[PDB]
């Protein structure tokens, strides 16, 4: 199945890494095949059956046999052991080593893992989705989560930095197209970086419990901001709707770092003019991203002052009764709100 | 045994962190109990009794018998290596590993600080008093302490610029409560932000001898100013005495921000009508920031003054010998005080 | 050789170090010791006598050989190896380690740089001068020294304003002991900072061939500036010489910190009146400071200027042609002193 | 401290070799000095001072604290950790490596066993009683002792048969002296090789607990038929007393495998003139061993019988009333004596 879940339940303290570890201090080999379904069957001969729960031992004294163990797809049954497995000998392999050339072959022909360990080493070896992977190390995982981690905070700096100007530009609205577009693509890159660790932080599992702290505390709000922008600042007669912020970050997402450093891109991902001088085009927050900063705010509420509103100009020359006009908003509730917003203008 | 004792006391420098480091170099673990009484002999058994003088050398070498170094009460005396430790497991638990655990319970049973090294792994944890930390690089907290010094110097400038608009504002008096509090209202701010970065200092201990002098240089007389402002700028039939502006500063550090932030709390604070016109009221200031930089000069002079005076504008306006004809007052002394207010008049 | 002459050695690029590197990668001991007297080979014993030029290899080899090399005090030849360094017992050494304690006793016994790598770790050390000193990966020298470019940086601009602000007033001079010795505080903490990134860039060596840039493009002028200063500023009768000079520049270094930051130490090292009251007091320059900048100008002319003229504000008060009445100058020479001098008024 | 007995002591069984084997799987140094005496406290500096009770465990702990391990004499308990061993470096050695020298020196200066088992190896060294023994694996032990069992139960048949031989040749009143010490020239070699066996299964302790028995019932009786055979077959003027007999006893060992090879020389530790003809030469005999074989004989009774009689003619002789006239002897053992004789002369 997918990679980045049998990576996931190859991640320590789940009892597969149990089994393992106990197997490569025995300073012996082993070949785990997770799952049974008839190809596997049909393929594995010459073993016995088990069918008993899965227990951490079990794994480690059957390993022994010098033959492969063929599990259940959710590590609970121990169904065959001893087997050698024999997939078909057309499949093209490239490793050189009966073990690990079968291992191969049988992950291609079933998709399920094939992991291997070479006796008198110290490798586990994963054949999920055609693409070998050898586990490595906590130190390593956790030497570049490090440096990885150092630039993530570099980009954070940045990118604040970037959005404290954008927001200062804001509060006194005099605003282009270059500085809305360049927090657009640090919020981007950031949102990349953030997805590669987070990558990394399954990969770990459970042994880093520190790294989803770490991002959970720099990375912050980045989703909501996200939403947030893509909702104010899009170029149509009306602000997009959930479907049409969803098709965005698809698109965004999509399109690769080539693309997210490129500023005609990011235009067009919300449908700007390609010309030069579209950079240099001004325009105004709808006041998403300036009024967010209030707390205790329902989105609905907001949706309806932005569509009874349409920019923020309308919301800093808003009069003290203007927002009690829009429909669904209270006296203290509004007289409540312009308290942030005085505050703000300073 | 407070947090910001423990972590003093792990500071580098301290040769409790040289056997740290050294047992860092070792890439192996650690379980340190900076404490031994009745508790911690019900939880120790099966160990070696050693009472030797303490030794990152010696600390280094029996953090390798896998088991708790047990130093004394200051940490400066061995007494048990190689000792398991059996808390009572009906305690709450919350740490990803057993040692983490096991030390967690232990400090949670006994009022002593727990030190943890993960093996292989350079992370270091702390344990007191069921308090969870870990102590980071110096190079992080470098970090950290020079981009909030940014924001110190920041703040000290705002300060600074509005003190010096309320002194010309002095010299041709003309009073408004905003002006004669946003003084106070960035004060507190400043003095609890270098309190902050004082703690990261003091963290640091030897290592950054380079914050501790940046804050020397920057944070100034920053206590005696807040405390003249707080004896001249309060509106109370009689100036404060020593009792009166230590309540009335202790006032201002245990309100938060919530209560800071606004002009109106704070007023509340030193005792003001909470009505918004109160922003408006005037009041005569007691004279002390105008004269308060005069050289030489006694503090219990300054006191008489104010109090044989009361207000800036009748020392401003003092004959040559009126201030001479106060008690306690010389010739030349009151000479020399005149000097000072004639050429402030600019 | 001296601590700052071994470390220097050991510095990258030089082939003692390229040895130590290579011990290093090889994940072997060694203990090398540099030097040959009469002691080294009383205490050494056990080994070969080779007398082969040196290389990177040999060390490396004779290492691995499992014992001590011995090298010529200029580490140019080899002539021992397996050697056990066994110095009396009766020399304390609180190390725990058969290896390093034998290094440690061999340094104290015998003044000489011994080299003591353990193996299973990557780590080097030097028992000079009654210390051991791990020698430390470039990272943490580099973060170190970084750390450091910044307040020194801080510093220059301190020193640049405050004499600025010093040479525009002294050309109207009017001279305060405060104003007088400020400039002096602080030139003396840049050049204690720079004695200490100095250290650091000398046990740094070539890996940081970036810090001398720094530092040559950065400090510039600071020795010649401190000679400057005391020459123009010094009150004593007679002119001070380049004795005097340099002994007040060694009193200056042996004053502490604590003595730096007091004005009546610096006053009396100087030589002023120590009173509070002398705080006020001023003198006319010399003619040193200012009149330094001309370009293409000889110390010797200076010195016989000064003679001719004994201070700086008759030089402001002097003609175009009495110059040139000096002995030794010309017409259009000292029309060149008196444009330049002129044009110092603003 | 003899060799063989610090070889048994560390035979398998004995928890200092289960010590030993933890150690050696954990793949880490040791450096065990058997013993405590002043001079090794007087050798022994820098480490700690535990007096604990003997524990394989508490060896394996303390084994990695990089020293010496000091246990006591009887190796009861473990009273010195991680000490420095500075013997007495005038002592002449022939080892190149510190541990290698420093442990051959501390056994000379005090004949304790130092045992040695170099990390990383699973070489166990003993250096006891100043040569160099190194313990080897179970496998070679048993293998050379089947190989040498071998020729000693072959040796034991030949001599058995010879002594069938010898016996034939008795009962005919016709003694040669070569056919009477050819049987002892056999023993002697059987109970030099029977000793030889004896060291190796001293020195496997109790995992090779076969051979023991397989010596038991190859080896016989043979202490028993080295005495009869001396007190018997000798020429002296009256049959030599327990004294003399052991006296002999040591003479016969005392010489070595060129002299034993040798009939004359044996023959002259008998007594007996030079000249080949004394081979040729025929003796009586006492009787001992042809009559020691009837079953139920008290040794008492056989001496007094040979005494009163004095050769096995006289037994032959003698009547059924002559043995019970003799003083001590019963009737019914008188018809015995000869019921056994007479079996025997057929």
């Amino acid at each position: 199945p997918t990679l980045r879940e049998t990576l996931g339940r190859l991640a320590p303290g789940t009892p597969l890494r149990d089994g393992l570890e106990r197997i490569l201090r025995g300073r012996t080999g082993a070949l785990i095949v997770l799952g049974y379904d008839d190809s596997v069957e049909a393929i594995c001969d010459g073993g016995f059956v088990l069918d008993v729960r899965y227990a951490p031992t079990r794994l480690r004294e059957l390993s022994k046999m010098d033959g492969a163990v063929v599990l259940s797809s959710d590590g609970s049954r121990i169904l065959r052991a001893n087997v050698q497995l024999v997939p078909d000998p057309s499949i093209p392999t490239d490793e050189s080593g009966t073990r690990h050339r079968s291992a191969e072959r049988t992950a291609i022909q079933t998709g399920y893992p094939v992991i291997s360990v070479s006796h008198s080493m110290s490798i586990v070896t994963v054949y999920v989705a055609g693409e070998r992977h050898v586990v490595p190390d906590s130190a390593t995982i956790l030497s570049r989560a490090n440096q990885t981690i150092a630039t993530l905070e570099r980009y954070k700096g940045r990118l604040d930095e970037v959005s404290r100007q954008l927001s200062t530009a804001e509060i006194e609205d005099f605003v282009t197209l270059r500085d809305v577009m360049t927090v657009v693509q640090r919020l981007e890159m950031v949102r990349r970086i953030s997805l590669e660790i987070d990558a990394d932080v399954v990969e770990l599992g459970t042994d880093g419990r520190q790294l989803k702290l770490q991002l959970d505390e720099l990375v912050g709000d980045n989703e909501t901001a996200r939403e947030l922008i893509v909702r104010d600042y899009h170029a149509n007669p009306d602000p997009p709707t959930a479907a049409q912020v969803a098709a965005t970050l698809e698109e965004l997402d999509s399109l690769s770092d080539s693309e997210l450093l490129d500023f005609t891109v990011l235009a067009r991902v919300f449908g700007y003019p390609s010309t030069a001088e579209a950079q240099d085009s001004a325009m105004s927050s709808r006041g998403y991203r300036a009024m967010a900063a209030i707390p205790r705010l329902q989105f609905a509420h907001v949706d309806l002052l932005v569509r009874s509103f349409g920019s923020l100009q309308n919301l800093l020359a808003a009069s003290a009764d203007d927002l009690q006009s829009v429909d669904g908003i209270g006296s203290m509730w509004a007289r409540h709100i312009r308290e942030g917003l005085s505050l703000l203008a300073e």
